[PDB]
């Protein structure tokens, strides 16, 4: 959609690039909300209305084709990100799910480079990504996410998408969702927005999930028909890594009887371990809390390969069929090597209550506990804070 006249004021976020020899050196980044989270309205001199909701093509009246859509639908800048529950403070990003005044912005943001006109492209195969988190205000059924998508570096800036990454265009993920704009262009044919997606962190105070998701396409792929479905071009489920799913129940939770005590802050380390040829083989997750390294659990479950890392053997074993079929750990590594955009969000699940994250085989949460009607009784204002985003050499990102 065409940029409007309102000023876009991106929050500044200091991050780090890490080496063994040089330590953690600070870098300037900016934060941008998803393009379709910006106010989108019909152009000056057109009757008021919308340019499409999540799940829909754009409207036939103002968007019969890409060129009409590009002039009739206006994306306004957001001059005050706090109205959408997005604030930064030095090296800290705070995402508020619900504001004090009752609004539910459920924000999703991307990391821009210091120009504000191109995503920071992370190339993590053979490297580590680390962050500090406060998960205390995330009950059952909340998802705090920190992940990568294979979005176009400029948000697919183009003649009819002049806004680009500066307005957060070009979002995609392994769900192949229909959005009224894809690559900042009217999705006239109502296709899905597919790409490789690496879920570094999907967690609340009750459960922690890591999951790579493969697609058999490079970059953002516009899917039609069966391509968007479970047997299509992307892996919707991913290869899930969660202590609970591998029958380890005392690793992560609220209080001193868990190794990672989600009542206090902690650090999350993710290593992308490659072979001599630069192909990804293992994803290693471990934590640091109160100045001490908490090594990963080993799997503890009959029929599951005994491992402390994600790899092809574990993924095949645990039923991740589309993950293996659409490129497996090597394919995921190739997307990570091409470069990905960092996305950070907070959301809840009216339909499923996020049961796949923290319920049953995945955690300690009862049926219905994760329903939004119950979340607000446990925590009226859910929020997450990510602090000191930092990536670089294996073993360089953490102290003690
Ligand atoms: C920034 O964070 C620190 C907590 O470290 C707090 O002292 C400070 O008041 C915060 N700044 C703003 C503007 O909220
Ligand atoms: C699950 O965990 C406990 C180990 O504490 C063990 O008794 C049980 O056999 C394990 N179950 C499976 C299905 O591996």
């Amino acid at each position: 959609q065409k940029p409007g006249e309102t000023k876009e004021v991106h929050p500044q976020l200091t991050t780090f690039r890490c080496t063994k020899r040089g330590g953690c050196k600070p870098a300037t980044n900016f934060i941008v909300l998803d393009s379709l989270s910006h106010p989108i309205h019909r152009a000056e001199g057109l009757g008021p209305g919308g340019c499409g909701d999540w799940g829909n093509p754009p409207p036939k009246d103002v968007c019969p084709d890409v060129e009409s859509c590009a002039k009739n639908c206006i994306m306004e800048g957001i001059p005050d990100y706090s109205q959408y529950g997005v604030t930064t403070n030095g090296t800290s990003l705070r995402l508020q799910h619900i504001l004090p005044d009752g609004r539910v912005p459920s924000p999703r943001v991307y990391l821009l480079d210091k120009t504000k006109r191109r995503y920071e492209m992370l190339h993590l195969t053979g490297f580590e990504f680390t962050f500090d988190v406060d998960a205390t205000k995330l009950p059952c059924g909340m998802n705090s996410a920190l992940y990568l998508s294979e979005m176009h570096p400029t948000g697919a800036k183009s003649k009819y998408n002049p806004g680009g990454a500066y307005y957060g265009t070009g979002y995609c993920d392994a769900q192949c969702f229909v959005t009224p704009f894809i690559n900042g262009l009217g999705n006239i044919e109502g296709k899905g927005s597919c790409c490789n997606e690496m879920d570094i962190w999907e967690a609340n105070s009750r459960a922690s999930h890591v999951a790579p998701h493969t697609c058999n396409k490079k970059g953002l792929y516009l899917c039609e028909g069966e391509e968007c479905a479970f047997e299509g071009v992307c892996d919707k489920n991913g290869c899930g890594w969660n202590n609970y799913r591998v029958n380890v129940t005392d690793y992560y939770g609220r209080g001193e009887e868990f190794k990672v005590n989600t009542l206090k802050p902690f650090t999350v380390v993710t290593q992308f371990l490659a072979n001599r040829r630069g192909k990804l083989e293992k994803i290693h997750r471990f934590y640091v809390q109160d100045g001490k390294v908490i090594e990963s659990f080993y799997t503890n479950k009959e029929g599951v390969p005994y491992t402390n890392m994600i790899d092809d053997e574990f993924c095949e074993a645990t039923g991740s069929r589309k993950y293996m079929e659409l490129g497996a750990t090597q394919g995921m590594g190739e997307a990570l090597t091409r470069g990905m955009v960092l996305a950070m969000s907070i959301w809840w699940d009216q339909g499923g209550n996020m049961e796949w994250l923290d319920h049953g085989e995945a955690g300690p949460c009862a049926k219905g506990e994760g329903a939004p009607s119950n979340i607000v009784q446990v925590e009226p204002f859910p929020e997450v804070t990510y602090t000191n985003l930092r990536w670089g050499e294996i073993g360089s990102t953490y102290q003690e």
